C-alpha cells in the first residue's frame, strides 16, 4: 500500500512534469517559428 | 497522509518551477527577437 501511494504520487509529478516540458517545447517552437517568419 | 502532504508540496513546487521556467524562455525569446529585429 505504502509503496502504490508512493507511486501514485510520483506518476502524476513526472505527468505534470511531462506535460509542462511539452508545454515549454511548443512554446519554444512558437517563438521560434515567429522569429524565423520575420523577413 | 504523510506521502499525499509530501507529494502536494512537491507538486506546488514544480509547478512554480515550471512557471518560472516559461517566464525565463518567454524573456529570452523576447530579448532575442529584439535583439535580431534590429539591422
Amino acid at each position: 500500500q505504502i509503496i502504490e501511494a508512493q507511486g501514485d504520487v510520483q506518476k502524476d509529478l513526472q505527468d505534470a512534469q511531462a506535460k509542462a516540458q511539452a508545454d515549454l517545447a511548443k512554446q519554444n517552437a512558437a517563438a521560434q517559428q515567429r522569429q524565423a517568419v520575420a523577413v
